[PDB]
């Protein structure tokens, strides 16, 4: 069996999870599940990223510690994700003992390895305030056309991009004083020295096309060394032997993801696993699902972190586009900006989960939610396809027979051509090739439907002695309903669990090939319900009163 490590990108804790946090976490969780179902030994791992400028700034607006404000954003999120059943082992914080020491471990032995350097720069401080100023947090008017009230490197009226310095009559958006520039020591990490071993890895053909495309450019344009220090006031972790120095956000965010492992370990009282998964010489396989923003964090910034303080390597970086409703990005005025706990009260999760997975693919391309073709499409493969073989066999089972399906398949061809299919689709959920895997068991339920047609067990139900025939189609049909929801298992984890209730069976993936014979199964109530475009216009309302 295979040792598994899979995370997602850590959440920022200064935000509500959003549809496009969603296409994310669901991709992943659908690969987690796929992997579990095939034996081998998985760890899910994700957590909130809690530190930084933002954050802290915020909690001093709302009258309340960082510790408190991100406690409760931790919380807000962990509900969400759970109602859409992401299946994480450990879900954790940036803003932990784990995360601090082992910040301070990889600092001590890139430092120690010759990766960090000092170097003194100039930057806006807020005197008032007694803070340096992140380009966000400095405003006035633009150089260009003059125009009031501008924020950061960016004018919104003539689009005019320039440094904070060059806006006139500068004013600190935390207390209003005027900024002036001030000299820093920061410390930088080497990323240059690692430029060789990162175009081999670029090279090595593991990355995605799209990916590998991408770091070439990166390349070209010439590596640089990254600012990985910030001054006081800070939330965040204290640099070893630095008084009011700080570990930029971005150092210590992906370490959390070891941090997050380690908690996982400690907590189940394991003492050899971590090592086992994060030494040089591990066997394990590591995998991070993320955003095609942050992956010149995850390609380069990370491996070389990594590799510098004597740590293995990502296995592979798997990643998503961004999310589009409607064709276009996520609009608050329409209504398309959509929360995550706001979905959940108009749909249930497995619907979404089906709409992302039927369009998603191992390319980078973005992932669009068309609201009509969600409707649609939900009703016409999960109600019509699906469920429907269900639905219209079970009937007469438990009426007709007790509860008990035949003792032999009706039509054994048949039911091979479905169980002959588990090795391409299953390659398909490995391989990340959601949308082939969906189109191939739609194509089995159009298969399974068009069976269900030729036999035509309301007219067998209505002719005197065939109760053998009706059983024997019913069961049939049902077996057929058997296979495809394992397939489908690692997409909709909620209407499995109402599947194997009915059907008396847990679904595993080598168990499609002993069909249920002489087998009983019990009476249920409605498996999936029709929805329709009134919920979506309800969805939508209900997101633009929300902002
Ligand atoms: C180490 S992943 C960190 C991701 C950022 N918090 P954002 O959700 O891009
Ligand atoms: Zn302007």
């Amino acid at each position: 069996a295979k040792k598994i490590l899979v995370t997602c990108a850590l959440p920022y804790a200064n935000g509500s999870i959003h549809l496009g946090h969603m296409l994310e976490h669901i991709q992943a969780d659908v690969w987690v599940r796929y992997q579990r179902m095939r034996g081998h030994e998985v760890n899910f791992i994700c957590a909130d990223d809690a530190h930084g400028t933002p954050i802290m700034l915020k909690a001093q607006q709302l009258g309340i510690t960082p510790e408190q404000m991100i406690g409760e954003m931790s919380q807000e999120h962990q509900t969400d994700f759970a109602g859409f059943n992401i299946s994480y082992d450990n879900y954790h914080s940036t803003h932990s003992e784990e995360n601090r020491q082992l910040s301070e471990l990889i600092y001590s032995r890139l430092k120690e390895n010759g990766f960090i350097k000092n170097r003194t720069i100039s930057q806006l401080y807020d005197p008032e305030k007694g803070m340096f100023l992140p380009d966000r947090f400095v405003k006035g008017t633009c150089p260009k056309c003059k125009s009031p009230d501008q924020y950061g490197d960016n004018c919104e009226v003539c689009g005019a991009t320039y440094s904070p310095t060059e806006l006139i009559e500068p004013k600190s958006v935390v207390s209003g004083a005027t900024p002036v520039m001030r000299d820093s020591e920061h410390f930088f990490f080497d990323l240059p020295s690692f430029s060789e071993m990162l175009q081999a890895w670029t090279r090595s053909g593991a990355l995605q096309e799209q990916v590998a495309n991408k770091m070439q450019e990166w390349f070209e344009s010439g590596l640089q060394q990254w600012d990985i220090s910030r001054d006081a006031p800070y939330f965040g972790f204290e640099i070893p032997n630095a008084p009011g120095k700080y570990f930029y956000v971005w150092l210590d965010a992906p370490i959390g993801y070891m941090g997050s492992f380690k908690n996982l370990c400690d907590k189940r009282g394991d003492s050899v696993s971590f090592d086992e998964y994060w030494k040089k010489d591990s066997t394990a396989e590591l995998y991070h699902f993320i955003g095609k923003d942050i992956v010149y964090f995850h390609s380069l910034f990370w491996p070389a972190m990594l590799e510098g303080s004597n740590f293995r390597k990502p296995s592979n970086l798997f990643v998503h586009g961004y999310v589009t409703v409607n064709g276009a990005k996520m609009s608050k005025s329409r209504g398309t900006f959509i929360k995550a706990s706001t979905w959940l009260n108009h749909f249930d999760a497995d619907s979404l989960r089906y709409y992302y997975t039927a369009k998603l693919s191992s390319r980078i391309d973005d992932i669009d939610l068309n609201l009509e073709d969600f409707v649609q499409r939900v009703n016409a493969d999960i109600v019509n396809k699906v469920v429907n073989l269900a639905s219209r066999n079970a009937g007469f089972i438990n009426k007709r027979f007790d509860g008990v399906l035949a003792s032999e398949l009706a039509d054994p061809q048949l039911y091979k051509t479905f169980t002959d299919a588990a090795e391409v689709i299953g390659e398909a959920w490995e391989s990340r090739e959601f949308g082939k895997a969906v189109r191939e068991i739609m194509a089995l339920a159009d298969l399974a439907n068009r069976y269900v047609d030729e036999q035509a067990p309301w007219v067998v139900a209505k002719q005197e002695g065939r109760d053998a025939d009706l059983q024997a189609i019913c069961s049939m049909g049902i077996n057929l309903f058997r296979v495809l929801m394992t397939y489908l298992k690692p997409v909709l984890p909620k209407l499995t669990e109402r599947a194997e209730a009915f059907l008396n069976t847990e679904l595993t993936w080598d168990g499609i090939q002993q069909p249920l014979l002489g087998h009983k199964v019990n009476p249920f109530k409605a498996l999936y319900n029709r929805i329709d475009m009134r919920q979506v216009e309800a969805l939508v309302e209900a997101s633009k009163e929300e902002v």
